[PDB]
């Protein structure tokens, strides 16, 4: 038949409307999403009258809700899940869980009882909770995207995403639970059925996701030098996870997707060094396309069906709703602030204001409102939901995303550190004399003595981006000097092929956490790296439980082996962190004295470094003697890494010098890459000779 | 409504299966596509037996053909076109075109003739051409990978890619043309209709593709620091191009996609490197997915529907068919071997055998066969087509791919040159020396002391993968030594940022062309590099023609009466010309409206609106003319180019006077515009023709830019040659043993160097504009490169955090991109400075 894929013209054409908006409106503070919404609203009026609504451009007007809930939401969730930094997230998971779960529950309940008590169109309990779960899903991408470069503590930058991802994940679960109670009546059930439902939606999801993630990460480490297989495996795995977990067996697919994304992101080492860049870009492109599509459908739908039945009463109600939701978020944050402060980091009074004002609603709420509107057929439900959600989203995008910069400048954390200013000044001045030296060298050239030097001034250089008691002074400068004077050492050794990978981050975070702290020498060894060396946890208690419990009987030895491996991993990591700390402080011990002018603090620093050394020096041997295999295993695994690194730079030196061609060097580099990848998957412990 | 979007899971499973093959049968010489076909054949029967699997495979068993034809084919063709090497393909464009066109036409004709009678099938001639066009589509990817493994000639790979790409592109169009008239006849209308069909399927599509490619390249050239935007505009451009080409406006279709892909691939400079790398990976992934899916449906369909009723003789026919498709194609090459030898690179009988045995069918033919079978309704069409196509594809993949491995070693191109083997042996020996030196360093560590040293054997190094009258020898070995010295010098000049890339690739391919020649050095630039210095294209001649077209008096006589010069300034200001051009552009729409009305209460308005608009435009033109001409007098009549704007006004006045009454007098009721009013309207379309005065300089500057770019490339090539010659003269001076070898080589080098330096000096003297710009560009680009190196050194030294380093980095790349699109011409400085 002459039938054609009518959906191609719209979904692609909409993309173009994004491309103009992103490039043209990037300078203005206002995001392009509101422009996309206005474009969709304008297109809706034209579509209403003219016969331009063919089977295309009109199918989206009555777009099927199940497939959009089944396609858009999983990719929207998984992109943010993949973009996460899992390592820093584990350090505050405990705080984030209590900031997310209870916060979402309380916020949804309060903003539901508000609409139950305020609005005239009477709604029961279920509809109110569906409304609240729709209006309690945030999207603070811009806040972090603009706060990361400001130099603020990365803890806030990761905590914002940690709370937002969990909020979005649980909002869909609550919405789905409370949707079938009103839209799809299925008689009644006893308490046992409810218990089974709760267990299957809360426990089965993450477990299924974890199992699939483990299977795919085990199957991914066995494939060598083939990017296509990795990409195809990941793409098939995520879709299979969601589809099987949601359709064939009734489990929460989105939670399984979240767990799979987090687990895969944690194991990025097994991924090829170049595949993950392509994967990140591809997922980000999908998320951008989905956001553009969702905004345009909202824009076209709202102007025709969602506006016929409104009155000034509702337009007044909208302001009260906005005030209520921002107030509720503020009260939740303030009430939970003492508990957060008591447990670990917490937050100051400054960060709470930004947390409250930094919550921008996103496409998730709009998609849920569209689904609600599509399912319903009357005006009491499906007209208030979409109109209210669109109004709240537009208000937030207009106000908060515009005033966040002024709020930051007022709070004073937008200030640039003076050490950063002087570092930038020195760097630009030295790049200047380097450019001058290069120009001087090019000046005495037989051929290049004729080029006009006006274009040399035109190239110029990147200027400075910023432009614009007797004892308490030298000790602070000494402290901020030693912290990075020791920080540099980890990178210097690692670039030589040292400290594996995890040790670098593990010790740089320990070095920087005490930097913001006042009047305490960093790297105190008080359970900082002692925790990894000890390896104290009930893992061995679980192994003891297995032992007292003990082919089915032969399964227990397999559990014993996996427990042994998981112990040896932590033992090896402790060995690496101890070795790295010792190696770094050995250099800084001779480094410090050259800049330190005052002797009475220089000797204090030397003594405290000696104290930091000898304890960990003894502890390393204490860990070595009990389990001799781990030390020889880690030393052996490090030697091959160093040797392969040296092979790598001699190959690159020959290639750069021109003595080798391109294809032979590429083949040898591929071979050494394969050898190092084979090195990465190695037995945890090697018995001593 | 989407209670179960079951269309997903199967396709995902398909990819899994393919992945498994690529991980399990990698060592096997047979490609994984045979394994995929076996898997599909196995799965088909179990799908038929089990109702649930039949439900899951119902869509595949009933894939509608229209979407398959217009989804997989565009992405496949665009992926094949994108990974192309545009330059080497352009160096043999004529050869590739003639070979592809003639070979495809001849093969299709002979195959149709063969299937006419020998097969004893009840087919007519049109479906015979259908079958011939289906079978003659190839995709030699695996064989090309095999050739590139052992380092076959890059030119051979370029030819075997170009021929295949053009073959598929033309075969798809021929198949569509001879399918539409067969399955859905539209009878006959007019020979002119046939001519219009030929024109719309031949020329329109390439022009549409070129237009969209130019537009998207221009739009992309201005986007800075946005990867997602570039990726999405590229994807949308390709999809919209194919969509508008195939349906709505009716053109060739895939030809437009081919042109767009080639143009985009050639202008990859304006695309940021990460963007093009990501696009390459994405397109090849899509192609792999499409191939996997196509083989999946081929297996399923040949399992359930096809093969049901096949007699014993059909397989016999299959064998015969194979021989045909392995003979005629080869003879075609021979029948064009004497001619193609005279064209470009020529060829050799060994290469003739290679491309004769290197013709492998693939996904395109199977997809077309599947479309035919889906649109079929009986057994003589579709079932036989599927069976024969699958047989030929499987036979080719099994036989040709396996046999060419023996063929290459039995002819002798798989040999490894002993200089390469000795160089690799020395390289791995020195690498092993580095390994043992590192082990010696690290075996005495205060910490890494108890590590077991047996793992050194684990480190090891790759053993050589190859494993296994006196004048002429020193001449040839010395010549090869000079050649390698040259190319390593050029690579050094590049990595230090001194030679760009186009000059490098051109001159190194000249180098290896001289290398394969018999005792021939790079030789003096008689035309090998002198051509790059002489812009002997007709472009400059056309520039002279444009200049004489634009020839006019620099300053018209200055009026003095009444306002005088100010009035002349009114009649010669750029604002007045811009206003006249804008008036012409705005009245062009009235011409379109009048034409639409003539070709056709709605008409009541147009009965007078067109006349009113025409009168207003005529009055505006008369006022503009009154603004000019005054004071010039005879100078107004002297300027014939300017006077050409008065004939349109005279014609408009005559038409207005005639149409005022048309009954009172003048034309009256004679044979005139009274009979047909189009004569009044058609003349009104001439006013838009008085606009080339400002358009000519645009193409003048375009040609100037083209010739300046050619001059810049020539200067870069000369710089590279002279620098490499100096370095080699300073390096080899003591390497050469025989005094006479040194004398001959140094004399040849001296002749070349002191010829090329004088040629470059003459070029600089005659046209100082381009050389200065080239020097400035090279200086600033090397300055930026060294600044980037210093920034990277600072990052390595940890003086700055990595995020500030990245900020300075992308600022440097922004400056570099601003450098790339800078004009290639710089005015000379005044002598005072
Ligand atoms: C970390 C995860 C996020 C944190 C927690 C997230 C969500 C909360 C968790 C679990 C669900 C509890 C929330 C609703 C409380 C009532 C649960 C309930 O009652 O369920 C039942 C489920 O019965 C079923 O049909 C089970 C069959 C449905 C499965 C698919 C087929 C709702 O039907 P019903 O019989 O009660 O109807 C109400 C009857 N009247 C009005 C007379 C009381
Ligand atoms: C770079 C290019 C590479 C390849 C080079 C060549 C490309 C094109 C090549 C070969 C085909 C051209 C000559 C084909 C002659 C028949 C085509 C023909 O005549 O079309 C006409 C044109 O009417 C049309 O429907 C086109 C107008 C309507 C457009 C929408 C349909 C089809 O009417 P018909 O008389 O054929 O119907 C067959 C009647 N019987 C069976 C009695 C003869």
């Amino acid at each position: 038949h002459a039938h054609a894929p009518k959906v191609i013209v719209f979904i692609s054409g909409s993309c173009l409307f994004g491309a103009i908006s992103r490039s043209l409106f990037k300078k203005l503070p206002i995001p392009y999403t509101v422009v996309l919404l206005i474009l969709g609203a304008i297109l809706g009026v034209v579509a209403s009258n003219v016969p331009l609504v063919e089977e295309h451009t009109r199918d989206v007007a009555h777009m099927d809700p199940h497939v959009l809930l089944q396609i858009f939401l999983p990719v929207l969730i998984f992109e943010s899940a993949f973009a996460m930094d899992v390592h820093t997230f584990m350090r505050s998971f405990s705080q984030v869980c209590i900031l997310a779960l209870f916060g979402l529950v309380v916020a949804s309940v309060l903003t539901a009882v508000l609409a139950m008590n305020l609005f005239n169109y009477n709604w029961n309990f279920s509809e109110a909770m569906m409304f609240g779960a729709i209006m309690s899903a945030t999207d603070p991408v811009a806040v972090v995207a603009l706060l990361k470069d400001l130099g603020a503590s990365k803890q806030l930058g990761t905590i914002i995403e940690g709370e937002s991802l969990l909020n979005d994940g649980c909002a869909i679960v609550i919405f789905n639970v409370f949707m079938k109670m009103v839209f799809f009546p299925q008689l009644t059930s006893t308490v046992g059925q409810n218990v089974l439902y709760f267990l299957q939606v809360a426990v089965a999801g993450p477990l299924w996701g974890y199992a699939v993630a483990k299977v795919t990460v085990f199957f991914l480490s066995h494939i060598f030098n083939d990017a296509l297989v990795e990409i195809t495996i990941t793409l098939a795995a995520t879709y299979l996870t969601y589809y099987i977990g949601d359709i064939w067996l009734e489990v929460s697919g989105v939670l399984a997707v979240v767990v799979l994304g987090l687990i895969v992101n944690a194991e990025k080492t097994s991924i090829s060094p170049e595949v993950e860049v392509f994967l990140h870009r591809f997922w980000e492109m999908l998320a951008y396309l989905a956001n553009t599509l969702i905004f345009m459908m909202v824009g076209v739908v709202v102007t025709q069906k969602a506006l016929v039945a409104v009155d000034k009463m509702d337009w007044f109600y909208l302001i009260i709703l906005y005030l209520a939701i921002t107030i509720i978020r503020g009260m939740v944050i303030s009430l939970f602030s003492p508990i957060l402060s008591r447990i670990g980091y917490g937050l100051t009074w400054r960060n709470a204001v930004i947390m409250t004002w930094g919550g921008l609603r996103g496409a998730v709420g709009l998609a849920l409102a569209l689904v609600v509107e599509n399912l319903a057929g009357n005006d009491v439900i499906g007209s208030k939901f979409l109109f209210h959600t669109a109004g709240i989203v537009v208000l937030t995008l207009v106000i908060n995303a515009t005033t966040i910069q002024t709020l930051l400048r007022i709070l004073g954390m937008s200030d640039i550190s003076i050490p950063k200013r002087l570092a930038m000044a020195g760097a630009v001045r030295r790049i200047h004399e380097g450019q001058n030296r290069t120009l001087n060298m090019l000046k005495s050239d037989r051929f290049l003595a004729d080029a006009d030097w006006d274009i040399a001034t035109a190239a110029c250089e990147i200027s400075d981006p910023y432009s614009a008691r007797e004892f308490a002074d030298m000790m602070e400068e000494a402290r901020l000097r030693m912290l990075k004077a020791e920080k540099i050492s980890y990178w210097k050794q690692f670039e030589h092929g040292m400290l594996a990978r995890e040790a670098l981050r593990l010790l740089v975070q320990h070095a920087e956490v005490a930097a913001d702290e006042k009047d305490q020498f960093i790297l105190v060894d008080d359970l900082k790296k002692s925790w990894q060396i000890k390896g104290i946890y009930p893992w061995l208690k679980r192994k003891l439980e297995d032992l007292i419990s003990e082919l089915t009987k032969a399964l227990i030895p397999k559990l014993i082996l996996v427990v042994n491996g998981k112990i040896n991993n932590q033992l090896s990591l402790g060995y690496d962190v101890g070795k790295g700390y010792i190696i770094g402080e050995e250099e800084v011990g001779k480094i410090i004295d050259r800049m330190v002018d005052n002797k009475k603090i220089l000797r204090e620093l030397k003594h405290i470094s000696e104290t930091g050394r000898l304890q960990v020096v003894k502890e390393l041997g204490l860990l070595q003697r009990e389990h001799p295999g781990i030390a020889v295993s880690v030393k052996t695994r490090q030697a091959i890494r160093t040797i392969l690194n040296h092979s790598r730079e001699t190959i690159h030196e020959l290639q750069g010098a021109g003595l080798l061609d391109e294809m032979e060097a590429h083949k040898l580099e591929l071979t050494v890459e394969i050898k190092m990848k084979r090195l990465m998957n190695a037995p945890s412990s090697i018995p001593p000779p």
